[PDB]
């Protein structure tokens, strides 16, 4: 286990399937470090709940909440935090319409060093209760000695890249965290940062964010193999944006083209999209309320029925999580027999142009609406040509440094003819869920 990729704990599965999963209380535990201060980047917050997840002895250490809320939503979040004098707030600018601050990250400053946590869960009870969520834990980064001049940089450029991500906010509270990061040694980091920030990127900046950032990393740090056209692409997400009237508008033109990049040189490639069916949701641990966090609207869906022929059911027997609906998002490049993968990405980014970017101005400008963040696992960053897929997520492989814990089942299973994608704002009243209820929005 050099990967430090974890799932959140799920209430209701056997201990087997929570051994080696992490609750937020585990992440914040004193065993991970003696907390001095922390920043919580997220979308949705329950501040009363969040403070209770810190150890009692750490609950009055400074906390910065980085959010995107405006107007009345912003006022609600300030009211939530008002009782806690140690909580500050940073409103991330969202200067492009319909953008959101979706990045989920913890910056944890300790007496002993610094830790970075990039994950997929909102800071609310339900996101850590019975959902499948993903976590990347950085190593404990030591502080660089005062007077020592060294970069603290990793072979993946993670330190400069994380600072660049923070600089995009142009925010005084985050300049303080940038200076903290400058003072620490991040050289052990073996993942690449893939962020989105709002803007319109041309020229050099084109490769900094979103799907062009992914394409650049795959061009530069992966190698193309023979029969690469046979290696599928897998995207796994919990919501879908408006992608256009057919697959040529965005999904299999620019988005798939970035995903299928390997190496420097120059489509038959199968595209598998994993998104919960109605039946997945109905029979889940949560029942239909799980669909409250799968926000695919009928208005969007009915304009792109072509897309649903790509959809595969959620299935996660390998991690005992078939009934724990996904709020994790992942993208990866498996071999034709799904025994190996060329790379793996865990991210906040759903399958949307807002999250990944859409080309504008005759292909010269990448427009991104939202903040997103993920980390990319490349075999080259581990001295490998590919990763073997771990057969059981929580089991003991024969070579863990070469065996990546994919958290759901392969090959993905196509929707049946009676299945439908979960669409959250129409009623389901033909069969009740695991709690005995229908869904009437
Ligand atoms: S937000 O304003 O709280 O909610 C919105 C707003 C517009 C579209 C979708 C959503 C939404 C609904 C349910 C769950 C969501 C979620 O889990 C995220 C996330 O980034 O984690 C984002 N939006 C969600």
């Amino acid at each position: 286990n050099p990967f430090q990729f974890y799932l959140t704990r799920v209430s209701g599965v056997k201990p087997k399937y929570n051994s080696g999963a992490l609750h937020i209380k585990d992440i914040l535990s004193p065993l991970f470090g003696t907390l001095v201060s922390s920043a919580q980047f997220n979308y949705c917050f329950d501040v009363d709940w969040l403070v209770k997840q810190y150890p009692p002895e750490f609950r009055k250490k400074p906390i910065l909440l980085v959010h995107g809320d405006k107007r009345e939503a912003k006022a609600h979040l300030h009211a939530q935090a008002k009782p806690y004098e140690n909580i500050s707030l940073c409103q991330a600018k969202l200067d492009i319409a319909f953008g959101t601050h979706h990045t989920k990250m913890m910056l944890l400053l300790y007496e002993e060093g610094l830790r970075v946590v990039i994950h997929t869960s909102n800071l609310i009870h339900a996101d850590w209760h019975q959902k499948t969520q993903g976590i990347w834990l950085s190593p404990l980064y030591p502080r660089i000695a005062d007077g020592t001049h060294k970069s603290g940089e990793s072979p993946t450029h993670f330190k400069a890249d994380l600072i660049s991500y923070l600089m995009a906010y142009n925010a005084p509270s985050l300049k303080e965290w940038i200076d903290v990061i400058h003072k620490h040694d991040l050289s052990e980091t073996n993942v690449y940062l893939i962020g989105s920030t709002p803007g319109r990127f041309q020229g050099s900046q084109k490769d900094n964010w979103g799907h062009f950032r992914l394409k650049k990393l795959l061009k530069d740090h992966a190698s193309s193999m023979p029969n690469a056209e046979s290696w599928p692409v897998v995207g796994q997400f919990s919501s879908v944006g408006s992608l256009g009237a057919d697959e040529s508008k965005w999904l299999c033109s620019e988005f798939k083209e970035s995903m299928l990049t390997l190496g420097k040189e120059s489509s038959s490639v199968p595209l598998y999209l994993i998104y919960p069916s109605v039946e997945n949701v109905r029979t889940s641990l949560e029942g239909y309320p799980a669909g409250g966090s799968l926000p695919y609207s009928i208005q969007t869906a009915e304009k792109q029925n072509w897309l649903h022929s790509y959809f595969h059911k959620w299935s996660a027997e390998t991690s005992g999580r078939s009934n724990a609906m996904p709020h994790i998002k992942t993208y990866m490049r498996p071999s034709p027999d799904f025994s190996k993968i060329a790379w793996f990405l865990v991210t906040s980014a759903n399958l949307s142009k807002a999250a990944w970017g859409a080309l504008e101005k005759n292909g010269t400008q990448l427009m991104i609406r939202s903040y997103e963040l993920g980390v990319l696992f490349l075999p080259s960053a581990f001295g490998l040509d590919s990763f073997k897929v771990k057969q059981k997520f929580f089991a003991g492989s024969q070579e863990p440094m070469a065996t990546f814990p994919v958290p759901y089942d392969l090959p993905p299973e196509l929707y049946g003819s009676k299945d439908r994608p979960w669409i959250w704002n129409i009623p389901y009243v033909k069969a009740p869920d695991t709690h005995g209820n229908m869904w009437v929005p």
